[PDB]
This record gives structure tokens, sequence and C-alpha cells, in this order.
């Protein structure tokens, strides 16, 4: 049982990987992507918020922050918000947002982009929701592209 | 001039505090008890959270906390919230709430409630609204006493 071998011997530190996790909130990080999220969390010092808050994040001096992340193996556009309103945007745009970028499961990059750096969107967003008629957006994406042309990289492979 | 020399040589450390408290988020320790709210988020190890929140503080695992405080040399009282209504009630009890009793400025004691120890008083301030009628309540107290008869001390001077 060659590969089966790995697994009595790899466990030590898969376990204390989660062990870390938990102290940082991450009850498991076998699931939602938890794995990934204690790689940015310990490579930005932040502190992960509850799930029902609006914000994702917040530093040492409570500044909060909106977290996102995408695997570029298999897609090139950032989630933002399922049911996506302009009430929705008030609250996101009032903090800055940090974009985590993977291969895979490797970190890649971390970008930040300040309020302003988002204008753009939130502004086109605002239209297809009330030229729209009214009626949400089903969580529309914000381009890597975008956010490299227009965010300070924090950190880097 | 006597006491004003205790003055230039004395403002190296107070600057130094202030320092700490910027790392922590608290901007003027001589406004709004700043100075002593710090002396607590050091004690217990929390984060303050944006005033915009609900709740005033966070740990590293992501758990939120109400932060009431009192100087037990003018109030026995803990304040807890202006417009008191069920709602504000309904988001309370979900954390646990951690008091700090000051002498003063310098901190006697900090007791941790959980939430069910509180749920005495939550009951409570709901008749106080519903039977009132309707009505928000002008921010009930919470007595010392109490607070030292259900809570766990998790420091002391």
């Amino acid at each position: 049982h060659p590969d089966l071998n790995k697994l009595l011997e790899l466990w030590p530190h898969i376990q204390e990987y989660q062990d870390l996790a938990l102290k940082h909130g991450i009850n498991d990080i076998f699931q939602d992507n938890g794995g990934k999220l204690l790689q940015v969390l310990l490579i930005t010092g932040l502190t992960v918020l509850p799930g029902r808050e609006g914000n994702d994040a917040v530093d040492n001096a409570g500044q909060e922050y909106e977290l996102k992340s995408i695997n570029i193996d298999l897609t090139k556009g950032f989630s933002t918000h399922h049911h996506m309103n302009p009430v929705i945007i008030a609250k996101f745009r009032q903090v800055p947002w940090i974009f985590a970028i993977y291969r895979g499961i490797a970190i890649e990059a971390i970008y930040r982009l300040e309020p302003k750096d988002l204008e753009f969107y939130y502004d086109k967003w605002e239209r297809k929701w009330y030229s729209d008629g009214h009626k949400d957006i089903n969580n529309p994406k914000i381009p890597v592209k975008y956010v490299m042309e227009h965010g300070t990289k924090i950190y880097a492979a």
C-alpha cells in the first residue's frame, strides 16, 4: 500500500496545520476553502469576522476588509455578492478589499484595492439594477486583470 | 515650577502608551476612556470593532463580545444601550459580555458573563417595553453585584 503509507506519516503536519487553523477561527481546513483562507490570514495578520457580519475580516487597529479569492486555474473573475443590490454596494464601498489569487491551493499573490479603486464597478453595478428597472444582480464579477491593474500587491509567492 | 517639571519628563511614557494604543485602534487615549479601554484590550487579547458594529470586540478566533465598563468610584450600574429595544436585545443575547471594573482609572477586575448569564435581564427588559405598551428603554443598568455573582472573573488587580 504505497501511497497509503504517506498517509499515517504525513498526517502529523496536516493536523498541526488544522490546530493553527483553529487558533484562527477556522474549524475545518477541509471545508469552504478554510485551508486557503488560513494562508491569507497568516500572511496579512487579519482576524476573521463571524459569518453574520457584512465584512469578513479586521486588523489589529479595527479596520475591516472584504475578503475575496479565486483559483486562477479555473476562473478569472472574483465573486462579490449573491443577490447584489445598492445597499450591499453601499456597505461595500466603505472598506478596502483584499484579493487572494491562488493556482489550485497555492497562494500566488494578494492584492489590496482601496475603496476608491472599486468606484468603477460600484457605479456600473448600480446602473444594472436601476436601468434594469429594479432587481438584484446575481454575483457580478471583478476581473483579476482589473485587480492587478489597480491594486497594490501586498504579497507574492 | 515643581509639578510642571514632572511634565516634560513624564511625557515620554504617556506618548509611548499612546503609541501602544494606536497599534490597537485607539486614536486618543485621552478621549472616551481610551486609556482605560487599552487596559482591557491588552489584558484580554481582544481587538476592537468599528463603532458602527453592533458588538464592540472580537478575539483571534472570530468570537465577538460586548464590552461594558464602569468606575465604581462613582457608579454601581453598567450602561447597556440607549434607545434599548427588543431587536437590540436580540443581537445582545448572542454574545458573551466582558465587564471591566475600575477604581478611577485603575482596572480592578474583569468579569465575563456568558449569554445565558444575562437571560434574566433580557427577559425583564422585554416586559418594560411591551407591558410598557411599546417604547424604548433608555439605558437600563446591570448591577455590578449581579455581574460578580454570575460571571467568571478573568482578571483581578
